[PDB]
This record gives structure tokens, C-alpha cells and sequence, in this order.
């Protein structure tokens, strides 16, 4: 305001500052929601009631942050990425994949046809697929449990 600016003040108690050139418009709803405009085109909206802020920009980005600490991107191509409050971040494809990633660096990789991977954070892989469960391990065996129950190592070379 101090530069130029316009503030307006409605009787119900809404309030709009207004930059000297029209770039950057704030609107303080009487019900404690906001929308910001900013030059870069870029509006912020906060929800007073969900607590929620969201964030949408020019080329279809938007960012959502949720009053537990959880924030998202949403990507124009159609992906997500989620931070959770505990910082596990998963990132949700249109494909259906998704892939978790934990603090300690575990990934867990869900595909589409339903299989799934998961790195440890020993850096050992294991998958699920409709035929068998398979994991490597450290030694340099790796063992197959087929789903007629059967037990398979192959040992290294």
C-alpha cells in the first residue's frame, strides 16, 4: 500500500489492496478467505474454513497445501505428487502407477497391472507379480516363491 497503492475497505468488513499498477490484487473476504493475484499471473486462493491454500498457475500447475502440514502438486499432465506430513512423497500417474519414496529411502513402486516393487533401504529389490514373489539379497542369491507354493533359489555365479 505505502507505494501507491489503494486500499478498500467494504462495510462488511472485506478488505482489497490493490498495487499502483494493478499487478497485484489482495482480496480479504469477511469470512477469512483470500485471493491473490500476482504479476506473474499466478492466484492465491486460502480457505479460511478448510485451512487449505491453493496455488494455480498460467501454464495449469497447481499447488495445494492442507492444514495438517500435506502438500500437493498437480501437474497439467495429469500427475500428483504428494508430501505427506510424515515426508513420504508419492507421486499418483494417469497410468496408474505410483511410487512412494520414505524418509529412510524405501521405495514402493505400485504398476498399473496390479504387480509391485519395493527397494529396501538396503538397496535389496523384491516384486510381487501374478506368477511369483521374488527377492534379492545380500549374499548374491536371489529366491522366487511361486504362487503354486514352491520355493526357488538360484545362486550366484
Amino acid at each position: 500500500l505505502p507505494d501507491g497503492g489503494r486500499l478498500v475497505v467494504f462495510p462488511n468488513g472485506t478488505r482489497k489492496e490493490l498495487s499502483a499498477d494493478g499487478q497485484t490484487v489482495k482480496v480479504m473476504f469477511f469470512n477469512g478467505d483470500v485471493k491473490h493475484t500476482m504479476p506473474d499471473q499466478r492466484v492465491i486462493y486460502y480457505y479460511a474454513e478448510a485451512q487449505t491454500t491453493h496455488i494455480t498457475y498460467p501454464d495449469g500447475m497447481e499447488v495445494l497445501q492442507f492444514p495438517n502440514n500435506q502438500t500437493e502438486k498437480h501437474f497439467p499432465d495429469g500427475r500428483k505428487e504428494i508430501t505427506f506430513p510424515d515426508q513420504t512423497v508419492k507421486t499418483l500417474h494417469p497410468d496408474g502407477r505410483e511410487e512412494s519414496v520414505l524418509t529412510d529411502g524405501t521405495i514402493i513402486q505400485l504398476n498399473p497391472d496390479g504387480s509391485k516393487v519395493i527397494q529396501f533401504n538396503t538397496g535389496q529389490r523384491e516384486i510381487h507379480t501374478a506368477d511369483f514373489k521374488r527377492r534379492e539379497y545380500p549374499d548374491g542369491t536371489v529366491k522366487t516363491v511361486y504362487s503354486d507354493g514352491r520355493q526357488e533359489t538360484q545362486y550366484p555365479t
